[PDB]
């Protein structure tokens, strides 16, 4: 269906994972980790085993980038 | 270190374009109506496109709160 869909899963003793599916039908994971890491992961729109691009950020480049995509 | 450019779009928004400290480049466009636009590029490359995404105000929001928590 097309509205925003996050399932979230704990990773146990590592962190959080959200699996996001966006209104425009795009794809992106997105692990917190335990020490402050984010690691995003953005995958084919239709092909869950292609990679297209990954960004790794630690916890204030993170609430920077927030800061700025949220307002 | 994290390096971030803003400029002013007239008329139609505000463009960061911004470096990480893992050398790693993104765009985002933040659009007057709430649209944003994110591009990833290429950490060595500024005219190859790696991905790409649009969210509305709301996603963005809810996507910041997740990344930014």
């Amino acid at each position: 269906g097309s509205g925003l869909n996050i399932k979230e899963n704990d990773l146990p003793g590592i962190g959080k994972k959200f699996e996001i599916e966006t209104r425009s039908h795009e794809k992106m994971t997105i692990i917190i980790h335990d020490d402050g890491r984010r690691e995003i992961y953005r995958f084919n729109d239709r092909d869950p085993d292609e990679l297209l691009s990954n960004i790794s950020l630690d916890d204030s480049e993170a609430r920077q980038i927030a800061a700025i995509l949220g307002g």
